[PDB]
């Protein structure tokens, strides 16, 4: 379990893996990245790391109250904050309902737009509450995400075009899934451009997806061959 | 104890076995509502806390003033109703066991749920079309080999069949007889229920067909290099 | 709904009518050998079916305390009022239940549950309870039912009751549901439905309409000064 959700100033990346513990002999693939559309009016991601039980009857609870209109829900919050508030009180309900502890814990990432406001990205905590993400800070990381981290921090900043974030998102990956077995392929990806109100660009990454293949080896070369190239070993004596 | 449970675009299939160690006990019930809803749900763990689990749901659905799961509105509600009865029973003072939800109520597509111990779950999705509950690993190999979200109703439940066939064989906490229900999309119906003896005819015939096709293979293999 | 109890030395008598405003107002709890217990409902229909579809219920669970597996019928008893105070505590809705019948190991016992959930119980002195509308056909009972009465008589008695009650008040109503019990028999046999042809109680109201219309005309004349 890993995912990255950034935000910049042309729009949002996401990436999720979806190697999932389940059970301990149950070791199984679930999607960790779901969608809120309305079409030229609102795109809402959320993603899913901790608690499978959890996570799911969050996301479960969510989709159900969508079709009920006279209930707060997803579609008709007005901002992402409230949508944040929402989330935060769905985790609560769930947690406090399955714990009769943090055996039942989850940490979630929020992200997108509403027409009339710009982008917008958060972190919910397990307690409810959350933080957004700004300029110095344009990204989260939930699940195992140690391993990824150093390379979002090396080229990563708020006025990175999106397509080169999503690359920085993939290779994130790569080196997550070289490092930590509970991270596993298929992946699944977004790019959303600013007011576009798309989800057109949504995929699903499997070990067969040939750019996926190409980034890795291409960057996996790269590092060995700048390593090679290193200026000789020189400490003082 | 081996349970089985798969959700498919055109339905659902089930089998369970009946031994449990110390005679012949079901592990599949069925709850129906001919032309609205069916629900399925096998046991694995403590006999004593799933019979005791499985006698509540059905009793209840004899008061009407009560969550049960004949007014449950959806899949969801029912397997948190499974859910609240779990933690009833194991709080009133190893007692695990572990159940799997499925079916359809009018309204909804098919529907199968993990019930764990602790009385959370999980939901089946097209990622993860099945869940296993009991002694599972004999047979697990060949699902996942053979099932996906899209195979057809006759092909899981052979693949279920296989399955058990390579469980009864592998451990003999496993045992015949074995219930086994296919649920097609949208039917209501819990007609194609059965109870697979050893004396049935096709499963001995799907048995030593492929215990027969299983040593041709291996037969025919290339000759060993290292 | 007018519902009448009595326990005397020699067994239980019960009746009551089933107009409500057809519904069972008598129900039974049979172990054929070991325990017969029946139980009468008055006042809120709502809360009085609730009650009893609980118990019966609760009947098919042996995991659980129910009528067929109490001890005694004091425990019967607590079991009725528990159940009372749950439906309570779950939801004017006022009921009030008798219950009366025998337990092998036990002699005859008969109570009377209050809305409340508590109870209280039959003695030699207080031998009959009566639920519903219950007080035109009190005088009767009075006048001739003793704890030493025996069944049919006391059967007789019960009878005559109703059909004073069936003559004054439109809500209690036929079919009537009746049962003697002979003390240490565990029996539902002789149980009966009573009907507007019932050709016994038919004859019991005329001969007992008669004879008091031949008492009071033969009554000495009236001399007040
Ligand atoms: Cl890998």
């Amino acid at each position: 379990t890993y995912c990255v959700a950034m935000r910049l100033s042309s729009g949002l990346a996401f990436a999720s893996d979806s190697r999932t513990n389940a059970g301990v002999d149950h070791i199984s693939t679930f999607r960790k990245l779901h969608l809120f559309q309305q079409p030229g009016e609102r795109t809402l991601v959320v993603q899913s790391a901790g608690n499978l039980a959890t996570t799911q009857s969050i996301v479960s609870l969510l989709q159900r109250r969508c079709l009920d209109p006279e209930q707060t829900n997803l579609m008709n919050v007005a901002s992402m904050y409230e949508a944040a508030t929402l989330l935060g009180e769905t985790v609560r309900e769930v947690i406090n309902r399955d714990s009769g502890g943090t055996d039942f814990n989850c940490n979630l990432l929020l992200g997108g737009q509403i027409k009339g406001e710009g982008l917008r990205l958060f972190h919910i905590y397990p307690q409810g509450n959350f933080i957004e993400a700004t300029q110095d800070t344009p990204y989260f990381q939930i699940g195992e995400s140690k391993y990824g981290k150093p390379i979002i921090d090396r080229v990563l900043s708020y006025d990175t075009p999106l397509d080169q974030a999503m690359q920085c998102a993939l290779i994130s990956m790569d080196s997550t899934l070289r490092s930590n077995l509970s991270v596993g392929l298929p992946l699944d990806v977004m790019i959303y451009p600013l007011d576009s109100f798309s989800t057109e660009q949504q995929y699903r990454i499997t070990e067969d997806h040939p750019y996926f293949m190409m980034i890795r080896k291409g960057w996996g070369e790269g590092l060995v061959s700048i390593f090679a190239q290193l200026p000789g070993l020189k400490l003082g004596r």
